[PDB]
């Protein structure tokens, strides 16, 4: 389950918790309307994982896409703080649990 | 099989989906007429990995190897959306499967 | 155990040593008031992993990261040189252990 | 065996085509005279990995020493087109098979 | 062993030949007095590994760290070309062995 640390510091924005997704299909695309990097979860949820340009948060976001990738090549869960209501919603913070 | 989401990117576009590949050779080439990546399946298809200088097509280009060389190194299937305006057919988008 | 090397290093600051720590949830977090990249122990500890933008600094952070999410993956042991001046602690050093 | 596709790619080239090569080395050095990424087969043949600064090349350079660790590390074989006008030869292409 | 090429590269005694090594600590610290990237092995030996912020080694002692961080979670060995005008003795050439 998400770390109690990760819970609050989702519960202290307006983005929603999502727990022990078991992430199954991992998404490069460049195409015009589309062009990001998404996740797709054993049933169906989709989700834009977060980019940035410039430090630091370059670096948060490529350790979202290593975490994103991990969880679909070794089968491990996460925990995300994401948008509720759209498809996609998008990545603000992931937890990748042991 | 492809995810909704993957197979309704790839309907917008110009390109065909191609579903369930076995990639099994991972290709870098830096002679001058066969600069590249590229990547070849069990059935001997080739394609071109896309690739971009600049953000953020470099993120997403970034990831495209990674996810082909992940499916060569582990045997996991991609679904490719695939352009065949080019020859080898150039890789717009591409999801790696669990 | 902690090198005696590490130990030695780490006494030069003042941060505490923190040995064989299990780490079991790794976090990227780009919301305003939790930017940053953390990890979580199995008895619930937190830290926050040092970042720098320029070398050489940039390399040393760079690999703190990937300690850090290998010991996750990998169930691997870290010492850590880290500071309890702020909360979450501040990882100065890390020290995987095979 | 190489793929058709990577031999053709090579024999376009006055480089040599050298396939199922079992490497068993893989060495970073910065000596003076000797500064350079370099593999050594089971046979004990030995190539100097390229390298390049610019765009695109430094992403093909990149993903050849990718592809050289992952074949050390998990014992791949590779399809390689070498360049004999230097000792080490020189690979121009790499091919990592699954 | 030392493949023969590596043997003869750091040759000339102005620099140590270390061969199978055991690394067992992986060690990342930004303190300013002990700043830099470091390997332990078995046997209690401690190595700096170089860095360089410019092209061409600054790929080279990249792949250092990656051949380094590999023997540690590996358990792979290596062979060492090191420095033995400073301590820790600074690597000069490492060769990961499969």
């Amino acid at each position: 389950g998400a770390s109690q640390f990760f819970k609050d510091n989702c519960n202290r924005t307006t983005a929603s918790l999502v727990e022990g997704v078991e992430l199954t299909k991992y998404i490069s695309d460049i195409n015009n309307n589309t062009d990001g990097m998404y996740v797709v979860s054993s049933t169906g949820g989709v989700w834009r994982i977060s980019r940035a340009k410039d430090y630091p948060d370059n670096v948060m976001t490529a350790e979202m896409r290593k975490i994103a990738m991990a969880a679909v090549l070794d089968g491990m869960r996460v925990n995300m703080c994401a948008s509720p209501a759209s498809s996609p919603n998008v990545i603000w913070a992931i937890e990748l649990e042991a």
